[PDB]
């Protein structure tokens, strides 16, 4: 049996501004972050917005390392504002017996999105 | 059989426990869950669950956390607190995949509760 | 690479009382009704309004043969009032090569329920 | 290598495309897409397809079907009609999935529109 197990999730990060212009549909994640919790470009994320409840899904690309740029393109707009708190986050499936013992990357933020 | 067709089942709920915390400050995404609860459910730490709020027929997907063996606790933590409070009924759901013979025959792990989320 | 692919459909049945208590969550529906678009019990599904629009996923239950009984009970029954017309979907994963030439199962409805 | 952790990937999108016909009355669930698109796009007739309407801001999953090569057709059928209008710039997009190193290098098959849905 398949599990349906969290990989990796951006804990609270910020909604910014995006630097430069991306497809609408998709979320820019500086890659950094994406690096620290194994987020791949082209990888279906769940969006989950703290400071208003919404709850959606689309895929992650990645926007310039250093950037620190989390920016809903489009559609995606819809949904999230700047300064918006929210999660990030990628699931995978494995079978149970790895799921059993199974550990998800996840990174942390203070300030305007310095990971610690 | 390689290239068998794969079935999305049921594998296992929380048939109508109450949310006993809920909070915008960080624990944020999960859902925590008594452990006891988790066992008869078949829902392990980590893996995704299907939340359908029955009292005010919200439903959301998040992930399952442990809590404390004996606690009884459901916390939504994080954005999930936007939908449950403390006191509403919840069914807490997780889904397997696996070949259509196997789930011609899967039987999901169910555990129901009553009063202070007393599993029955 | 691996394709989900649609199952199997009722295709614009119409949503009744139920005969039977059935669990919160479920979706109760007449067991010949899911011999013909090859749903299981215990399968998750998918719904779709076509009265109202609303969308949501639950998981199957057998209502009894001949019972023409589609049932969303509970949480559920926030999305979906008695004689409401949905499709109801199940939904399959299998490589590429397979997906190609896959053909869904399909039912057609008249009437009150009465399959064609 | 068994057991391998398996990733959910955009296989392929039409990239802001406009809807041209929106009918609640039955071709009902499916959104049918002229077969030269599902082409470009790498998508499949019956594979799942989540639809992203970006004049609205609504986002629904239904599944593909074929409309007549040369049609430029994008029809919303059913339920999704609900959902998007004639003239609604949308994008359709399908997932799937394979393992971890597979991912690390995968190309979605993307479609690009402009104008009478004329695919650049």
């Amino acid at each position: 049996m398949i599990r349906t197990m969290l990989q990796g999730k951006l804990h609270r990060v910020k909604v910014t501004h995006a630097d430069l212009h991306y497809e609408a549909g998709s979320c820019a994640i500086d890659q950094d972050f994406l690096d620290a919790a194994g987020i791949l470009e082209n990888e279906a994320i769940d969006i989950w917005n703290v400071t208003n409840g919404k709850r959606f899904s689309t895929y992650a690309i990645a926007a310039e390392r250093g950037s620190r740029i989390i920016s809903v393109n489009g559609a995606a707009a819809h949904c999230a504002s700047v300064g918006d708190i929210v999660i990030i986050a990628s699931f995978v499936t494995m079978p149970d017996e790895e799921a059993r013992t199974w550990r998800p990357n996840v990174a942390y933020f203070e300030g305007d999105n310095e990971m610690k």
